[PDB]
């Protein structure tokens, strides 16, 4: 919304840079890079752009499209902290050579497009995202999946199932303080073993740009530990997200440690999720208050709010994305698997936070998502599932600050909850799709993709392979 | 049909039988029992019974009806040829107190309501089962579920995945003749490393009255083996398939190995099924034969076959209960996953072996149960979905000798399949159950405490521990 | 051509048979089996026969002709000298369910056919084969291929390439006697270590009822090993190939080895051939001499000699089928690969074996093929090539005594070698097969079906993964 | 500078506690290593290889190369992938240009013309067969006289393929030619089409006699006398 082309420029130019690094995103969530040299970045890249050899098989930009053209995106540009040889890290939009068109099956493309299409809507010309990533700090990981056997096991030197140890990681002294005290979660030092980490990451955030005013915190809880920042735009707190999870994995990894976004690494332990916060604007003000309505929300909120509660079975598709995603919304660690909306209720699908009578500080949110998928497709669905609200005006139910355990089980069992697996999602999907079509931000092509991904390459794979506790029920049957 | 209580006191008194092993089964389908000193067993066993000790909590004979009479079924009695005491073993029927009344919920009593309600139709007056249950022969199985990690590990010294292993199972040399070659699967010795463990077998199942006349052979694939034996009538069916794996397990654990029925102990090799034929006979003849119908096939079995196939997504719920099932029913092994029957499609639910014109040799064939739960149920919830289309004439589709493959795969997709996981085929149990209650065979109650005892059992058990594949997937996320 | 049904009963009469094991051959060249109770096996099996359950899915007997029909050939009948329970083993021939007609691609159904048609060309009634197949002894051998390496390994206590070792296979003190002596091959013990191993084979061979009454000598050089045995008629003569290969590879087996029939399982020492004597006879006396031919040979025998050169190329498709077939087939250890017959050059594909002026002794002697394939399949292609050279009369050249090095390499290249790859062969059969498909022996299906099997199988997976030596050559380029 | 680059490379891996391989194959699983060569021809100081009015804004100077590289790539592959392990790479799988074609497009065509569209400086043949196994000098060399041969003779191949192939009747796309699928058929292809490679003396009849020489002897025959493992797994039990 501020920074442009020539003030890349000098960013390169006052600190050194030796290399360009291109990025862009593929389509389940990961970012994809090559490196140019620096001297070879100048404003040709910005208008004419970087052709990017026709490459993959299984997806995107294919061959009788040959190649596309890599357009950068001037306000994702960031000094890497990690690479030895000064690198400038830049997003970039994914395009084709006939007319230059923007790759339909491009996140980032599809992110852009639902903030273009919500001003073609008029309902408003700003979308605000803020998402805060849970994760867990670990010092290994293995697996593997035979024939004959399969396992996995995540490590942690300090972690509470390792209280009976003799020795430790390096062959150290088992020096206690692991095991974890029932409900209070945010111990200090010593039991809090990732502190100084921690403190290197949202450092690392910092010095990348990451606005920490308001209410952010940096909160560790055992090897789990989650850094909120100030929110943004749509596409911009997307690539945020794809920035946050670069910054500490890799911190992470240059301190002798490995991290994971995954919504379920530990049977025994809370999961990780991304809860979303959300909201519109328009011309600089806020959209979302109104006293006479529940929680100070206005009747612009109330229907966003009727969209997400709509279609939720569906946008978890792109909202917990993974069949991990599933073991997080699962009965237990209060993860909003509630479809009702609530200041209250925090198991609720979605929360509006305290705010008042404050119409900026107004704001929904939904707890729901993971870290698991791509940001830019989960938000842009989230914000697709919410004008399809707002427009048609959809509503919901009442909100529950009464909270669902306190109330007979037959009101409680009419409280609609998401579907139990992925390949229920898949499903929903691929049958509640039009609020994704509609303006033309999701394609049913890149739906179609994405459902065709999701049963080759997760559900299926998972489903043939017999689960380990599979063996402790059956071998004796 | 043929021996009585006096012939038992023979086969004891003859074979200076020191214990009486007391056996009856539980709800999943594993054979329970204490045992008795012979001398306390006589003709008051018989007509009075014997009281078992009110256990077992989450199910069965309560407390408030808190013993049961355990009432003899002498066509059961078999010598036990493992035990060192010499040991006589009888399945016995479960009652209660009151009335003495036949307890509900005990699957061989079941089995036997099914036997007596066939003849209160006047369709016919016996129910044959011939099964043919396949198994496993490993080595060692080991596997656990921690919070941090999981595993399994099933092994076979001479197991296909060994050829690069450099000593074997006791230091002694890699001998080879461990790959399997592909295609044929069974090659004589040394290929074939069970030879004279599959013979111990055998002679013992011959030597417990296991009849081996018609096509009944000894077959072994690497650890693969199946013995198949003559057909009876449905509960003492139900009672050969219980002897048979019990003398499958431990001939197997008294020469130093480790059997089991599990569908699908390996990822990369056959899963392991139970092959059901079925057939109706009255007065002493067969019901199931003419010519003039497909595969010489009586309107009798078309029907019968039309009730297979329409109840058939309960019916997997007491016919392949595990979780496990679901990892043999999926694409792959000509598992019987496909709902026409046929004298030509294997990989359809039901195969008319050829036997032409011969009233008698025509029988139906449900390939889709596995050994994996309890065989008294199975066998009468087959029955009860055969009985629900004859009476009430359920016709089904046309039989399919045209393999599936060389066709459109529009009519090939509106070939209708089996579902895909457990909790599907519960929910379809769930409400598919009326040809169940039918003459009272199975209660609702005994309905519901199954699918209670599935979902929180296993069900719910599996979903919510994280897959070793998962984190191949998605710890990168 | 002497022993019947009857007495074969006598047999299992006489020797107290539990099992009778039910064999058939696949299409590679393994046999097959499964096992039934000797009770089970009464003048039902002989006439009516065995279904064998339609199994296997890459070929033979499908399921739209489901089932198969096993008749019993009383002339293989022989006793197992290593099952535990006293077992009877049998050959099969197989059918289908419509008319009962022998199913064509049955090997053992092949080489019945080329007897019968043998006497429908009126040149002979009797096709008599006399193979010797080498093989050898080892200890142990692991193998595996992964993505990042693969490696085999043979080993043998006593081999050559041991001489250097601290101690031996059982921690023992290496004692010596491993090194091979330039030139002569058969030194006896202690140089021999396997003497009594082979008296064992031959003692087993001898009570399996193999005819040792020529030329008929057991042989050992360091671990390989030969026991060449009396000839028969074509079919039977593969059946005692296979029975021969069953008696040696148990006979190793339970002495604590590993026998193994590769072509070439060693590079260094010498390759392991099937070298096959052939003649025709007719109502009981020769037809294979004359001492006005060549090395006293008939014209009958000429021009056998004529297919079997001029069809080579394409017979050893049959003769030689596997990829390790042509390590043996290669410049050295003078394996027949030179077109051309005679008395001498054993080097050459055919050696007439000094007979003299005796008809009856005047044989031809195929010595190119090896045992690593079928032998009913490489019988009757041998009959075929030769039968296609008597009746069409196919002149070949001019046999040559006069040994190939002391002579000019122009007429020394001029001297036909066969193709030097599988692929080579096989693309030579897909073209030269029309004397296979003569009289309906080979069908066109058949060796569709072999062509498939080999490239999909053997051909393309070989090719596909990258050789050791590649390392050593390539990995610096 | 290809030997300097792979010398580079080496080196810098092997003072960093690695080990630098350009073999084509080294994993079974995983993508083959190519060495994809763009080439063309300039004159005076400009380009020569563009026309709009010809197929992907290629010259009729362009055409006739490719003409040459698709009609002598069967021999062209003995300099171009000389290894055996070349064709491990050049085998069904990995995108590796085994069909003979040029296009935009098909990127497993041989050749393959970058989108550079109506600019004749940017417009450029690529040929992607090549690996970096064998000799880069003897490799380009023959590149070139396999292209000289196309242009002066005016060898004409066949249509470009930005339709790809698997779309497309297994008739029409088996009518479309690869390359030989071993190293001595390639050895055989060049003892028999190299006079493009003798003309102006740039390749003598020696020297390529020496090439088939050592590559028979020294790495054909040396890997075909040596049973493969695999073979271990497929015939230890015949
Ligand atoms: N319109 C908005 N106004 C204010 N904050 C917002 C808006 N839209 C999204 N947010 C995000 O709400 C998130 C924090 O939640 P919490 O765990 O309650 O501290 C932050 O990441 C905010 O910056
Ligand atoms: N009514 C019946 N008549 C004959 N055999 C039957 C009948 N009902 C069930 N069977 C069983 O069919 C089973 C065998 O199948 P298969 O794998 O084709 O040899 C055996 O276990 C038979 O004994
Ligand atoms: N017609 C025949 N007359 C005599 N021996 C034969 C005939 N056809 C094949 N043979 C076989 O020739 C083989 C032996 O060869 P050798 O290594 O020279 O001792 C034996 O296995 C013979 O029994
Ligand atoms: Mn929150
Ligand atoms: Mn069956
Ligand atoms: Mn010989
Ligand atoms: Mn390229």
């Amino acid at each position: 919304t501020e920074k442009t082309p020539d003030d890349v420029f000098k960013l390169a130019k006052d600190e050194k840079v030796e290399y360009v690094d291109v990025r862009f995103c593929d389509l389940p969530g990961i970012m994809q890079h090559f490196t140019i040299p620096a001297s070879a970045f100048d404003k040709s890249v910005f208008d004419d752009g970087l052709a990017f050899d026709g490459s993959s098989i299984r997806g995107f930009q294919s061959i009788h499209e040959s190649d596309m053209l890599l357009l950068p995106d001037p306000e994702t540009a960031r000094i890497d902290p990690f690479r030895a040889a000064k690198t400038l890290n830049i997003n970039f939009f994914v395009h084709d050579p006939f007319t230059l068109e923007p790759y339909s099956r491009d996140p980032r493309n599809i992110a852009r497009k639902a903030e273009n299409y919500l001003i073609s809507t008029g309902i408003a010309d700003t979308a605000y995202f803020g998402a805060e990533a849970e994760f867990y700090i670990f010092d290994s990981v293995s697996f593997d999946s035979r024939a004959n056997g399969s396992f996995y096991e995540v490590d942690a030197i300090s972690g509470w199932w390792n209280t009976g140890a003799a020795t430790e990681a390096d062959g150290s002294p088992n020096r206690g303080y692991k095991v974890r005290h029932k409900g209070g979660y945010f111990p200090v030092a010593p039991n809090d073993q990732y502190v100084d980490l921690r403190d290197k990451m949202l450092t690392n955030l910092i010095n990348s740009g990451f606005i920490l005013e308001k209410g952010h915190h940096e909160v560790g809880s055992g090897g789990q530990a989650e850094i909120n920042y100030q929110f943004n735009s749509l596409l911009h707190a997307a690539d945020d997200m794809q920035l946050y999870k670069y910054i500490i994995k890799n911190t992470a990894w240059q301190n002798g440690k490995t991290v994971t976004f995954m919504p379920k690494p530990l049977f025994g332990d809370n999961g990780s999720g991304m809860h979303c916060h959300q909201s519109l604007w328009k011309d600089g003000a806020p959209l979302m208050y109104d006293e006479t309505g529940y929680a100070g929300l206005s009747d612009t909120a109330r229907h966003y709010i009727g969209g997400l509660l709509h279609h939720a079975p569906s946008l978890l598709a792109f909202t917990n994305p993974t069949v991990n995603s599933y073991k997080r919304l699962v009965p237990g660690y209060e993860a909003p698997i509630n479809l009702v909306y609530s200041q209250r209720n925090r198991s609720a699908c979605v929360r509006i936070p305290i705010t008042g009578s404050n119409p900026k500080a107004k704001r929904l949110e939904f707890r729901s998502p993971d870290s698991s998928g791509n940001p830019y497709l989960a938000f842009s669905a989230m914000l697709m599932a919410g004008l399809d609200g707002i427009k048609n005006k959809i509503e919901p139910q009442a909100p529950v600050d009464k909270d669902l355990y306190e109330l007979p089980p037959e009101e409680a069992a009419s409280i609609p909850q998401t579907p139990t697996q992925l390949s229920d999602v898949i499903d929903r999907l691929e049958a509640d799709h039009e609020y994704l079509t509609e303006g033309g931000v999701f394609t049913n092509d890149l739906i179609e993709t994405w459902i065709s991904f999701k049963r080759e390459n997760e559900i299926e794979p998972v489903n043939i392979r017999p689960h380990p506790y599979e063996f402790a029920l059956y071998y004796d049957v």
